[PDB]
């Protein structure tokens, strides 16, 4: 039984869906998308 719930964050890649709490932190994974890591490689 879960008991608790998702809120959402100011930032979100607009290339797989991911979301980051910090400007900085989502741009480092905006800008590694390209490359041999799409996501997972
Ligand atoms: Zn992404």
């Amino acid at each position: 039984g879960s008991s608790g719930s998702s809120g959402e964050k100011p930032y979100q890649c607009k290339e797989c869906g991911k979301s980051f709490s910090q400007r900085g932190s989502l741009a480092v994974h905006e800008r590694l998308h390209t490359g041999s890591g799409p996501s997972s490689g």
